[PDB]
């Protein structure tokens, strides 16, 4: 058993709180686009593969502001992050490298690598909270020759980007200075776009300038209402890109060009509202959720970066999470307990409860009410 | 480098004759499929996803006619044929398994496999022609645990069907009685449908009664011009079926419910035309071709069964493949070497050339005529 597949029974309730993909309805200006399906069907039919790929690829890292990774111009799309994932395992697996996994982190990065026989090893987040303690707790507890951050991390919205440039820095330092393949999954950074102190800065710049080993994992599928017809991107350094590259196309030759099409539209109307209509209603769940809790039995774990999920503390001295998971899925609403983020001890996690934002607020706000009727017992 | 990496290429070009994937245009009701899409993306929006999970495999496998699938309602569903695959790496590689793997065949199935460090052995698809002599050949050629087979194959269109049922009851036969796992990719399977005497019986039945053990993959990719917005499905054996399920739960929580319910809409009009809009345009084209190489270097080897590539054997005293596609691609038309098919041992690919099919009729014919005029300069 795992997350997904606590998902998949989640998916069949009206009051799913579980998977983080995106279920919200459309905006207005989102609207618009659903209405040009047909238009950008037969546009890509009649396009180039390139086209929409360079397009695709130029408007998500426009968004992003990461100028560096256009210049380079060397990123590989995929279906989905995990199937990017998956080749960065081939490559681990390639090298004989074992990995140091943040945690908690959603399971299935865990799993997925492990199904492929990659050897993992934990870190604590906590590693990463003081940006003059990184370099060293680096140096006593990294003991393998790749490291595969989550930054925004899920589930605790968790980044690097509190440090400024000064986090991501440390850690790249660490892993050039040792000779350390850096893995880093991105699928959240569309969260801290725009936002005063925490917009990311361009990475790829940074992993260039540093020559360190690196994957880097981009994502669509948490960001925009798509039902998931979703692109991936992954991008490697100079020293291990043609390995990467071959691997890459054992796996695909194309995402499909009327999905490049669509998604492209989608970055481009995220651009010109700021992403206004993905943070409005995460904000409106988020402060929902929150008020709805407070002084509950679930105490709000408040995120670095304002991520599509909400993490919870159970204070309770006798009920833990798998408790208050099933009371409330007896009444209807489907959390995911904390036990498989704590994907090395599992045990760790019977003390948190992940929730889902990405929702239409009135499902949401009628959850919160029958959920917040439950913890009152 | 391999045959993917052709196909990029290819990709760019105005003559791309390369990849299997489907690039012809939508028939007249396919086009009201396409007008559809804002209709079938608000009702994925709100409908549940198992409901459009449920409806898909229902009418993928009442089109083929695999009803015991069904009634067992054990399959998975993924992006893309190469997806499913992976998971069935996963599985060789966590039992540590060594496969005899179909040769010729499409690259990138051995490409995956090996990229997952699965042990690979060639088995020559000639073992598949005398129905009575399977069984032997297969005891004496097969000494791995496990056995990939591509039925139809790619790129011969081969298939066990042109012996009924028993070319496919002699396989199953060797490998439950010696313990070998099945492996079958039928993602060009759809090509026998409606066929008058090659239409695929209901596999699931034989692989089910038997006690096989087994993993099968089936695909809408090459069959319908969904412009890879596309799904395929694995089905396991009840032995090993919570094994492969965990698997593969890891690479996916679901396919797009949107891209299910487009899909469904392609499957029922096929239902409606017996395939013709697609059965069509694949003839048309290899007509074409089989009329404008008739007598030159490229002789064309009739397939058991019309899938949507065509197989050539340069027939020179000293040009090779490579040869072929350097002097085609000059002139703008681009196919591929037969070279990676032969995935043991690329130089005896050298004597073989592949073209795929599913392409607009009249880029086709233009493709053609430019073919036999660059060939007949040398
Ligand atoms: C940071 C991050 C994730 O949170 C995440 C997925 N999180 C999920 C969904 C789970 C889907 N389950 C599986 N992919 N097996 C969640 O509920 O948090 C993935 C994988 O993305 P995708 O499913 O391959 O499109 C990559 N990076
Ligand atoms: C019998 C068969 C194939 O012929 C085939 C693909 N053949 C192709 C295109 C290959 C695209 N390249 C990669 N998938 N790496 C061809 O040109 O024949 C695949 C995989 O399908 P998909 O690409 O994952 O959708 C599975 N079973």
């Amino acid at each position: 058993l795992d997350l997904t597949q606590h998902e998949i029974q989640a998916l069949t309730m009206k009051y799913n709180l579980a998977d983080a993909h995106t279920h919200q309805r459309q905006s207005a200006s989102q609207q618009s686009i659903v209405s040009r399906l047909p238009q950008l069907w037969y546009e890509a039919e009649e396009g180039l593969q390139a086209t929409y790929e360079k397009r695709f690829t130029e408007a998500f890292f426009q968004l992003h502001r990461q100028p560096t990774a256009l210049v380079k111009n060397k990123t590989m799309l995929s279906y989905a992050a995990s199937i990017s994932t998956m080749v960065a395992g081939m490559f681990l697996k390639k090298e004989r490298l074992a990995v140091t996994l943040i945690e908690p982190c959603f399971d299935n990065l865990y799993d997925v690598l492990a199904n492929m026989d990659v050897p993992l090893y934990p870190i604590d987040e906590s590693v990463f909270y003081d940006v003059d303690r990184i370099y060293p707790e680096l140096e006593r507890r990294v003991r393998t020759d790749a490291l595969f951050l989550v930054d925004p991390n899920n589930p605790t919205g968790f980044s690097l980007l509190r440090h400024g440039r000064k986090g991501f820095e440390e850690v790249v330092r660490f892993c050039k200075d040792h000779d350390k393949l850096l893995l880093i999954d991105f699928c959240f950074a569309s969260f801290t776009l725009f936002e005063p102190e925490l917009a990311r800065f361009d990475m790829y710049e940074l992993l260039e300038n540093s020559g360190v080993r690196y994957l880097a994992i981009e994502d669509t599928g948490k960001t925009w209402p798509v039902q998931d017809a979703k692109c991936a991107l992954i991008t490697a350094s100079d020293d291990i890109w043609e390995t990467v590259y071959n691997l890459h196309t054992s796996v695909l030759l194309n995402v499909s060009p009327f999905v490049l099409n669509m998604l492209t539209q989608y970055v481009r109307d995220s651009a010109a509202d700021r992403l206004a209509s993905v943070r409005e209603v995460l904000t409106r769940n988020r402060e929902c959720a929150r008020k709805t809790l407070d002084g509950s039995i679930l105490e709000y774990q408040e995120p670095v970066v304002k991520v599509s999920v909400a993490w919870f503390r159970v204070d309770h001295p006798e009920l833990t999470a798998t408790d208050v998971h099933r009371l409330l899925s007896a009444d209807g609403v489907y959390v995911l307990p904390g036990r498989y983020f704590y994907w090395s001890e599992p045990s760790k996690g019977d003390a948190y409860v992940r929730m889902a934002l990405a929702r239409e607020p009135e499902m949401f706000a009628d959850a919160m009410a029958l959920t917040r009727q439950v913890l009152d017992r």
